[PDB]
């Protein structure tokens, strides 16, 4: 019933295989020498009812091809398709030929020999249901839509007016980290949020700056619907990984995003990337724009959604990141007795507070049922003070790292 998201699944591979070779040429001097461009390539069959999509990617050795693919939503293929012949042509190897009706499959070397120079491309027998890929108007409509987020140049064999065959690029290349703030609409950086994670929701809010400073870099962060019971660094425009988990602090690591640095050693190793100096300036750089990002949400917004999902994570914040501490604290929202069920932040207990009351009254439980009903309130209630209900573990600790709030120290109301 969505059987056209198997070329969105194809295009996305091929960008993949694409973004592997790059990262093999930072170290290998070589590696392109085999085919100089990085591309895909989109072409119609009709007559012999086939779809072909040809990257130049990092290919596949023989060895690669039988255990990669006989023992990756790619099958998805198979929606369309009778028949699925995948030639591929490595750096280490020779070119070779793998095919499937999906009830077996045969790898044999290429009679044509090294046709491909490097890279690979799927070839679909399309099934007699499925038609309407093999015509250009539908296929460019389609490649069109999941390439916009693709970095790699898309092509598809199309006709132009006599008559004349040729490349017509589907897409813009250009990241749109990489465009300016104002020329970005806001349903694109939606779309580029979900293009990246599925579940397919809008995130609750996202950030696009650019760094000036030590380090220069663009970079866009989101803050995801829900807590997930992450973040692509790029040099020079350059897929480098992902796998970077000390970007972010521990408490902030629900966000997700890309890093544009343009100052970081391109040809490096991994290794040698992770260690380096300038990612812990990078690092300070993106908590305190998450943090930005966090605050420019809608008051309402912040206390029902946020607060719901990642209010620990805060919590947990003021804890871990001393050098944040200010602008975490008032981000801090608690159940107090000034009403029932609404959430308050610090600051607004501090405007409520009596001109002569220098403390902020805590009480600590289990519950805020258990909290309320305690014989330590009743006076300050009955004496018109505020209490603060910490109902939570980790709300103690959180409070016992928070020394004073605006000229404010905290206090117990179940202690002296």
């Amino acid at each position: 019933k969505n059987k056209e998201i198997f070329l969105r699944e194809l295009i996305s591979n091929a960008s993949d295989a694409l973004d592997k070779i790059r990262l093999i040429s930072l170290t290998d001097e070589n590696a392109l020498a085999g085919n100089e461009e990085l591309t895909v390539k989109i072409k119609c069959d009709k007559e012999k009812n086939l779809l072909h999509v040809t990257d130049t990617g990092v290919g596949m050795t023989r060895e690669e091809l039988v255990k990669n693919l006989g023992t990756v939503g790619f099958y998805s293929a198979f929606l369309v398709a009778d028949k699925v012949i995948v030639t591929s042509k490595h750096n280490n190897d020779t070119q070779h030929i793998w095919e499937s009706d999906s009830n077996e499959f045969s790898v044999i070397a290429d009679p044509r020999g090294n046709t491909l120079g490097r890279g690979t491309t799927i070839t679909l027998v399309l099934k007699e249901e499925a038609s309407d890929y093999l015509e250009l108007d539908t296929i460019k409509n389609l490649v069109k839509k999941y390439s916009q987020f693709i970095n790699f140049p898309i092509y598809v064999w199309s006709s132009k007016t006599k008559t004349v065959w040729d490349w017509e690029l589907m897409n813009d290349i250009k990241p749109i980290w990489q465009r300016p703030s104002k020329e970005v609409e806001d349903d694109e950086y939606k779309a580029f949020y979900k293009s990246f994670s599925k579940e397919s929701d809008d995130p609750m809010a996202y950030i696009h700056f650019t760094a000036e400073g030590e380090v220069t870099f663009k970079s866009i962060l989101f803050v995801p619907t829900s807590a997930p019971r992450y973040i692509k660094l790029y040099v020079r425009r350059v897929f480098i990984t992902d796998d970077f988990h000390d970007m972010m602090p521990k408490y902030l690591n629900f966000v997700k995003g890309v890093v544009d640095s343009d100052d970081l050693p391109l040809n490096v190793s991994r290794e040698t990337l992770q260690q380096h100096k300038l990612l812990k300036v990078i690092r300070k750089k993106l908590v305190r724009k998450t943090l930005d990002m966090i605050k420019k949400i809608a008051d309402e917004k912040y206390n029902d959604t946020f607060w719901k999902e990642f209010g620990t994570n805060i919590k947990l914040g003021v804890i871990e990141d001393h050098s944040n501490r200010t602008r975490l604290a008032k981000l801090l929202r608690f159940q107090s007795s000034h009403h029932p069920s609404d959430i308050t932040s610090l600051d607004q207990y501090v405007e409520r507070m009596k001109e002569k009351q220098d403390k902020i009254y805590f009480m600590a439980g289990s519950s805020r049922k258990e909290a309320e009903s305690s014989p330590f309130v009743e006076r300050l209630l009955k004496k018109g003070y505020e209490v603060i209900y910490l109902t939570e573990p980790v709300d103690e600790y959180c409070i016992q790292a928070l020394p004073e709030f605006d000229g404010k120290r905290f206090q117990n109301v179940a202690k002296e």
